[PDB]
């Protein structure tokens, strides 16, 4: 009887290099404070944010997206002829369509080659990633860009005083391939649209076009509400991507959480009980939370100090919008 | 040192079901003809559309996912708790975020099972039926829901006559888990960013919100280059999904091209060798172009006459929007 043939790939699959791209503009919490009622102190002290980088208005997810993907194809020694597909994982890509991925393999002379958008909130590159190598491995590319951008600054309401500190822009991409171990653990992924609210766009894009006079969308967050779920559940997820990758905590030499609050990730580096030299990425300081590209930019960071170096083994836990969490071990890059 | 662990499911993965959900309001091409110099007789022979679906007011993309999804788990017999994950794709989600997979995930009282937004414009329906079989082969998932959805009339400019009669609403979801039988051929994808122009959304959101009294953004098609790109392209892609898949065109039950034109699938039908009495799609003629919900809506339909059977052998191929296409050969669900 016919049957329809099985493919596969290479299974061991790994994180090849790291390219980050942050827009040149930088933003203080005082000259964010010059329009909002609150301190350049009590900002940097619940959220360890002090500074973050805004986009120009002639950038685009897209074009971010771009840019750090050449980073990492540098960064990686191999050009865009030597990858199979591109995921684009990102929230602020202002068009309905055409999808941001066929846009970026074209601007790196990346023919045809397969791509697409994917959209998870904050936690997408974790999904995306799980997806590169699970693509990988059942054969239908060889290497792949994952890459995570973010132009969230012109959705934010500067008087919203609950998050017009908090969101960022930025690009950072993976390209992920071969190699010799395994470099990528299980994805350990969920959600809870129980609380979609948490993180959202007050008002529907077509809303506002039958409106235009009447208010303009804007990102809203209910801090709170997501500092709590985070904190509380995001610890045992990292038991899960651990256990499903089959290490311990304490052979975690670094830990890369989603760049959402420094208070809530001092928590989670303690309940996950990891070793106490371990390396924590904190480059929400000076980047603010870049959704999407939060952990691919804290993964360079923390290479780019030094702090981590290639092989390291580490955790990843991206959580945030429509309430999504993705999750997974991996050996650091570059 | 420590090596990351890796976790794998079965390997024969399959559609187990489908469920469709169609707008109740049927708009027909006269109706269209009220605000463009045109008849239904014209609209007719050039794209072979009679008559489409518009969704109400009150719907979304994400609650006409939600129906979808519990048709198709009562027509696989299964309920909300046996899904591991959930897949939506779509291009008409009208907020940056949070994605619609996680609401839809809790309207359907899945609690807090994984999922993600995918976007690759018409085409998104291929790859994440693709990323879901590699996902389950994978072992990050067991059993998904992967759900095409689009409230496209919102979008289109009544006086367009290049596309305004082209696109409706709908949205379809399959049940994807393990078979007896390997039910999911290889993926075969791949893009033109050169032409991203093609398909588009000609203002962006951010624009438009900072120059409200300015001109809204609508949906464009240039179809006279889709048409040929279509036309002439996705016969290469068909062939190629059949070899993945080990299958010959004269083994093919059932071929669902993507409901663009009944023109550009009947000249497709020819240049893919399919054999005289192939039963193909045409559940445009009163669907008109739902973008991504098209194949599974076009699978749905068949099914439904009775034209395809289950067990069938079919050759999907989406194409459409930043210039993405891909193609599957898949046993027919249900
Ligand atoms: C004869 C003019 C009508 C336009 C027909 C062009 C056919 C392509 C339209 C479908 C676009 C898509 O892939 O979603």
């Amino acid at each position: 009887m016919t049957e329809i043939a099985t493919t596969s790939g290479a299974r061991s699959v790994g994180l090849l290099s790291v390219g980050a791209y942050r827009p040149e503009r930088v933003v203080t919490n005082d000259e964010i404070c010059q329009h909002i009622d609150s301190s350049d102190e009590w900002i940097y002290t619940r959220t360890g944010i002090k500074t973050r980088r805004f986009a120009a208005d002639d950038e685009s997810a897209a074009s971010m997206a771009t840019e750090a993907c050449r980073r990492a194809l540098s960064n990686a020694g191999l050009s865009a002829a030597d990858i199979d597909g591109v995921i684009v994982t990102t929230n602020t890509h202002f068009l309905q369509t055409p999808p941001a991925a066929p846009m970026v393999a074209a601007s790196l002379g990346a023919k045809g080659i397969l791509g697409f958008d994917l959209s998870a909130g904050c936690a997408g590159f974790g999904y995306a990633l799980g997806a590169a190598a699970d693509m990988i491995r059942g054969g239908g590319a060889a290497t792949m860009l994952v890459v995570g951008t973010e132009k969230l600054s012109p959705t934010i309401d500067m008087y919203d005083r609950g998050n017009c500190f908090i969101f960022a822009d930025g690009a950072a991409a993976v390209v992920v391939g071969e190699t010799p171990f395994q470099g990528i653990g299980p994805t350990v992924a969920g959600s809870d649209g129980e609380q979609a609210d948490a993180i959202r766009q007050d008002i529907d894009w077509i809303t506002f076009a039958q409106n235009p006079s009447g208010p303009r969308p804007f990102v809203r967050l209910e801090g709170p509400a997501v500092f709590r779920w985070a904190a509380f559940k995001m610890g045992d997820v990292g038991r899960r991507a651990m256990d499903a990758a089959g290490v311990r905590p304490d052979q975690i030499d670094v830990f890369v959480p989603h760049q959402a609050n420094s208070r809530i990730n001092e928590l989670l580096v303690k309940n996950l009980q990891l070793r106490p030299d371990a390396v924590v990425a904190n480059d929400i300081e000076h980047t603010g939370n870049t959704s999407a590209a939060s952990i691919p930019l804290a993964m360079a960071e923390l290479l780019t100090t030094g702090a981590a170096k290639p092989g390291d083994l580490a955790l990843l836990i991206g959580y945030g919008a429509g309430l999504s969490y993705a999750a997974q071990v991996v050996r650091m890059p570059k």
